[PDB]
């Protein structure tokens, strides 16, 4: 079992089976409580709550007196990052009887939607409750579920209103990634790629290598009983470990984004202006895979990254399945009749977080697993729009 | 010009004529930034914007580039405290031109409403950005805007859901005191008393002997312009501190309520409980006093507090026109059919804030300046209903 700190507190521990048999009992000697809250969506939920909800009495049964367990179930979909849905759950605590107290201890059992919506509700509820993470997904196992951000999305752009509000555990059971849809798997790849494409060209050239064993497990049939990434887990495990342990570090470096942190966001700065006109059609990873590509393109457009490289990137995000242009097959059809212009991708982008006042700010990278600088540089909008 | 430290910084400053000739000039020196945000209802901000509007271009033109002022005015009552103004805020400022970034210093300029509004709407804005308050009321100088605790109002009751986001900057000016309401006025007296019971019984008994002289230049009827407390202001500004001193260092030494700063919620468990029911025809103050008056009937009635001090709180309270009972004259004639329960009561006291799961806690005096723990007691349902 991999235990890895972050922020002075060792709030990660990953293994297989977790959520099986030790989450459960973690939850009730390391946060203990009268009241625990359980939030996932529908899909998730009727996979995998029952067998928690029985490893919870379980563990319960010993404690006096017995704390209590609640499930929420929210319509799966980034379509419930919302102030909408965050009202929903926090009245529903509310209602309770007896109601949700600050003793609460908040569970997100999901991806990033669940894990976004749910430790933003924690975070401001009663002004503060604990929350622990269990990431379903692979993006939220290598990336969103690790760092304490989280926030809703409003009708102009993506996680706009939030907080940074630091999980007390984050369980990451890669037992998970059985039931993960295709889809799901390869969107979460691009985090992967893109964590590796910040710190070091081993691991990037470690994760082109694992393309076809990785993708073809990913693919593969499986009977009830074997797992599928029979024979890979341990390159899989490897990978998947690494992208975290270097979240966890840049977080714990530079916590509130005063500077270090930018770097986590290399290609969402075009990401994000994608992702608002392209959602919820497109994935957020499949977003960020072209907005590595466009971010890239504008590295070597400003002389600081090199064309080999920016070949590479293109390269290792096609082999995972990911799109490296607006103009891909799938991303096209997909769409259906939607189209970026550059206008409203640059009108998006005013609405990037990381910009300094109206300075648009983006991470450079002046070589594979090398940043430009140690934060996100200011490029000016003429140079922009050559790359869109 | 005196100065206040919170949780390691001089972050208060207090004197009279700041908002005219400081606050402006202050902001653009300690609070760089190329957006400021003021955020007040109509009536604070038809009488103070204006003046500080000029103030601003003033200080602001020989900063390049070009700094900006954007203003919000929200409607007054504490119907702003709302998911949905909060929402308005939001919106609005993610919708200027260019959008209102992480850089944004946003200003609060109003009473507990706006205070706790706006430090709430800065707390998750972009994940959180900088804010001030300019407490324009009573309560909100010696109370409400020291100390970081920001929130809203849900269906349920009073202050479920905020946020703990300590402001850059808290400017005290007692000018404003001019133009407030009588009836506010003696709303915010109840913190003030309510602060000087749980530190000493000195500052209580100089409350004591200041209740004639400052309610008769409270009630002076005086024509548009002209002020009052005028031969008194050494004594407001010498009591209005003393508030502001002790909550500042309890809010340093617990910042996040674990224990300390129960203590501040003196006669609010029963105060809430009571507010969430006769809002908005009752103020918050004056739900505290009659909060007071029942919480230290039940300290005395658990052996905790001596009877003399209850009738000296209830004579204290009286002597500034603050109702110690259900029963009051003017509460009566106010709520002009609505009536408390026992019952419901109960019910709003098992959605406090400070309960320790199912158990209801509330601070118990032993004596005047002296609480019994120093944190909320634990207390039982039938001792709580014994003095309802
Ligand atoms: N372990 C899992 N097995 C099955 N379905 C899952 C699993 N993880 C999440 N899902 C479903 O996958 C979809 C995408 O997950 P989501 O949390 O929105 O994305 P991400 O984690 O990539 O941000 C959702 O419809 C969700 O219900
Ligand atoms: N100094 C002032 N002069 C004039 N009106 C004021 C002043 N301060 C605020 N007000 C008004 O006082 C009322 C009560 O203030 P509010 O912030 O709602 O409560 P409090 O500060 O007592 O919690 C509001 O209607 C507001 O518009
Ligand atoms: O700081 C982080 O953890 C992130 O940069 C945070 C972003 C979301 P944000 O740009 O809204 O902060 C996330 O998508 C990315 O994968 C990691
Ligand atoms: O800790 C505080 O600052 C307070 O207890 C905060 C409360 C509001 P809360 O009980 O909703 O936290 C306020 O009414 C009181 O005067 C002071
Ligand atoms: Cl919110
Ligand atoms: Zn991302
Ligand atoms: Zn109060």
């Amino acid at each position: 079992p991999t235990k890895i700190s972050i922020l002075g507190r060792e709030s990660i521990i990953a293994d297989f089976g977790l959520w099986r048999n030790y989450v459960a009992k973690d939850l009730i000697s390391d946060c203990s409580s009268t009241t625990y809250v359980l939030v996932t969506d529908t899909n998730i939920g009727s996979i995998y709550t029952p067998s928690f909800e029985e490893a919870f009495r379980k563990r319960a049964a010993e404690i006096t007196p017995s704390p209590r367990l609640l499930i929420y179930n929210r319509p799966p979909g980034e379509v419930s990052k919302s102030r909408q849905t965050k009202a929903d759950i926090e009245d529903w605590m509310l209602s309770q009887n007896p109601p949700c107290g600050r003793d609460t201890v908040v569970i997100a059992l999901g991806g990033g939607v669940i894990g976004d919506l749910t430790g933003f509700v924690a975070s401001t509820y009663m002004r503060g409750v604990r929350y622990v993470q269990v990431p379903t997904t692979l993006l939220a196992m290598v990336d969103s579920s690790i760092g304490g951000k989280t926030a809703i999305d409003t009708p102009l752009g993506k996680n706009l209103i939030g907080a940074i509000w630091q999980p007390t555990k984050i369980y990451i059971d890669l037992e998970f990634l059985e039931t993960l849809p295709v889809r799901e798997f390869i969107n979460g790849m691009a985090e992967v790629i893109k964590t590796a494409a910040i710190s070091s060209e081993e691991e990037f050239t470690a994760l082109e290598e694992n393309a076809e064993t990785i993708l073809k497990a990913v693919r593969r049939e499986v009977t009830p009983g074997e797992h599928r990434f029979e024979g890979t887990e341990e390159i899989l495990k490897a990978r998947i470990l690494a992208s975290a342990r270097h979240k966890a570090y840049v977080v714990s470096a530079d916590e509130r984004e005063g500077g270090l942190r930018n770097l986590l966001n290399w290609g969402h700065s075009i990401g994000h202006a994608i992702e608002a006109i392209l959602t919820p059609q497109i994935l957020h990873g499949e977003c960020v895979a072209i907005g590595m590509v466009k971010e890239a393109e504008l590295a070597r457009h400003l002389g600081i990254l090199k064309g080999v490289a920016v070949s590479r990137i293109v390269k290792c995000l096609a082999a995972y399945g990911l799109p490296t242009s607006l103009k891909d097959a799938r991303i096209r059809k997909l769409t259906a009749g939607k189209h970026c212009s550059v206008d409203q991708l640059m009108f998006n982008m005013a609405l990037d977080k990381k910009n300094d006042g109206p300075k648009k700010k983006i991470v450079l990278l002046s070589a594979i697993g090398t940043p430009y600088e140690t934060r996100a540089s200011v490029v000016a909008n003429e140079d922009i729009r050559v790359v869109l």
